[PDB]
């Protein structure tokens, strides 16, 4: 039985005041530790949101992280910086970064190692595009993404890995995967872990669903055997809709 | 006579305490407004450094900025966010982002427009690699970089542009361009502005030198007719070395 995991990806949204308010409202609403809950503000607000999360079970996370630990990497944010702001997690490989910004598997694999080595936990994002789906390539893509990102990880390092399945066709489109479609993808990802990394790792690693998650569809998704929670996009920007999803994971 | 411009690029360095201390020490040392001075902390420390710069002439800047104004761009930081932290400037096209991260001219051109439209001023970084230099391609590169980044800018928008020439061979290598080499590059860049954008823009736009600038070499660089200041890397991490360069631009 995997502890459920509900993460709120605020993306490139919120003013400083809105960030503080959203963080504080989510913190106040998370009144037990039965579900792992984390929120992911944009970099400039991390120390401010970290402050309002103090005294609550809610973790702080960053939306990206450098592949390097320090130094001459203009514009990049290091694991050390994120840890100092209060982060426990970093998202790596989000579809917007893979497909719009253009991050490679080499870069993603380096980020995973660097984040873990420095003491962060990692939410590794993966998933297929509409074009890939329509050509039945989703299993090829899932295998490439999972095995490339995890290349070189120790068994122990997997203890700090969460995988987020986000079909790209489901992001910001209002077209959620049916729970049955989500379940099929999660089951395949778990099988890929099992065949290469073994039963303990496959059965212990949370695989969470991302993509057009809303309070109206979360129950069906949450009930699926290989779905361990949610990576929430737009619905994470309102505290009540985010908390509704958290409470559904309980 | 162009007002000189001295910018401190802290890159992926400093703890929160160190950032506050460095900002405060630079602020205290800048006791007139004869030189435009700006410091560029990593994103998470921007509000903290903005605070310690209050009441001084020193401006705040960011090391990068999104090409988009808001929304579903995980990991990206918007002009609106930067402005709220107190930023007046954003660096765009730094060599580490062009060559290590992999930012394209399309992305850079979009960033320049987006930053300017939202109210930021822009430090556009450009410059050639060792391979390009050795093959005498530097003028081809300078033209491509300047004309691609500025494509579509209005004459009025140029009022908020600074160009930084950083030869890539000079970054972090301890091999500064001789002042005469810097001057040749700056003169060529200014000619490219003149031939396409006219005399007013060419003669008014600050072109600053970046790359292994140190208090020991700044005077020779500062004296060159087409050098209008410095984009300072490693030397910006100590307040006294940074201030020495600021005072030399006076
Ligand atoms: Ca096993
Ligand atoms: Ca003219
Ligand atoms: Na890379
Ligand atoms: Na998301
Ligand atoms: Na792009
Ligand atoms: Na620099």
């Amino acid at each position: 039985t995997r502890k459920k995991f509900v993460a709120g990806n605020w993306k490139m949204n919120t003013t400083l005041a809105e960030a503080k308010a959203l963080g504080a409202a989510v913190a106040k609403g998370v009144t037990d530790d039965r579900v792992t809950v984390a929120v992911f503000p944009p970099y400039p607000w991390l120390t401010a949101v970290g402050e309002v999360l103090k005294g609550s079970p809610v973790a702080l996370g960053a939306q990206d992280v450098s592949s390097e630990k320090k130094g001459a990497f203009t514009g990049e944010v290091s694991p050390a910086m994120l840890l100092e702001t209060g982060c426990k997690y970093a998202l790596i490989g989000h579809s917007e970064r893979r497909h719009i910004i253009g991050e490679s598997e080499t870069f993603i694999n380096h980020k995973v190692h660097t984040a873990l080595e420095e003491g962060l936990s990692v939410v590794l994002c993966m998933g297929e595009t509409l074009a890939e789906r329509e050509r039945g390539l989703q299993e090829r893509v899932f295998q490439r993404q999972v095995y490339a990102a995890c290349a070189g990880l120790t068994d122990e390092q997997f203890g700090r890995i969460v995988i987020a399945y986000e079909p790209v066709w489901a992001i910001g489109t209002g077209k959620v995967a049916t729970p049955e479609q989500a379940q099929e993808a999660h089951a395949f990802v778990r099988s890929k872990l099992r065949l290469l990394y073994g039963d303990k790792i496959a059965d212990s690693t949370p695989i969470v669903y991302g993509g057009s998650v809303t309070p109206d569809n979360t129950v069906g998704l949450m009930s699926q055997p290989d779905v361990d929670g949610a990576l929430v996009g737009g619905a994470s920007l309102k505290a009540d809709s985010f908390l509704a999803i958290v409470k559904a994971a309980g």
